């Protein structure tokens, strides 16, 4: 009965809220709909927000995302599927944003943003960002003009933080 109980984020836009936090510490507080993930298209969670949210479910997201992908096969890049949320969330929405890192074409990014538009809230990572090597501000940048559902946003370094609300106007 306190789901979606988000604290303390700073409003970007009508429907864009950010706070420096802990995605995972966040999760288990505010007891999300949707937890999103920021996956690959094989749902190998190894590094970067994928590896923490795997490890906070004690592998159960890493066993069950390989059943999926047996059966499905792998994900598109601007895709996304919905599995169990385990300890963090309802639900987890796996999104797979382009990897700057491998090459991968950034106009895909607002594809990947598109699968929020099937939530009305969620918790989320700037897609692309980190380890996926796209810039962060660019990631909101999109993130602004293609979400319109509720997104709460959980940037863990707090001068990274600084950077994108400080740069946003
Ligand atoms: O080699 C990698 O980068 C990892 C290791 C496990 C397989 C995975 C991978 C293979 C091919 C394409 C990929 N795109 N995002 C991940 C990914």
């Amino acid at each position: 009965s306190m789901v979606n109980s988000f604290s303390g984020y700073l409003k970007l836009t009508d429907n864009v809220y950010i706070k420096n936090a802990d995605i995972v510490e966040e999760a288990k507080k505010v007891k999300p709909t949707v937890v999103v993930n920021a996956a690959n298209v094989y749902l190998k969670h190894g590094g970067g927000v994928a590896g923490a949210l795997n490890k906070a479910t004690n592998n159960a997201m890493q066993v069950e995302s390989d059943d999926y992908i047996a059966t499905n096969g792998p994900l598109k890049v601007g895709g996304s599927c919905v599995l169990s949320g385990h300890n963090l969330a309802k639900h987890c929405l796996h999104v797979v944003g382009p990897n700057v890192n491998k090459g991968e074409d950034i106009q895909l990014l607002k594809s990947a943003y598109e699968n929020f538009n099937q939530h009305e809230v969620l918790l989320a990572p700037l897609l692309s960002a980190g380890i996926f090597g796209a810039d962060p501000i660019h990631s909101l940048r999109v993130c602004v003009d293609t979400v319109r559902t509720n997104v709460y946003l959980a940037v863990f370094d707090k001068n990274l933080y600084d950077k994108l609300v400080s740069s946003f106007l």
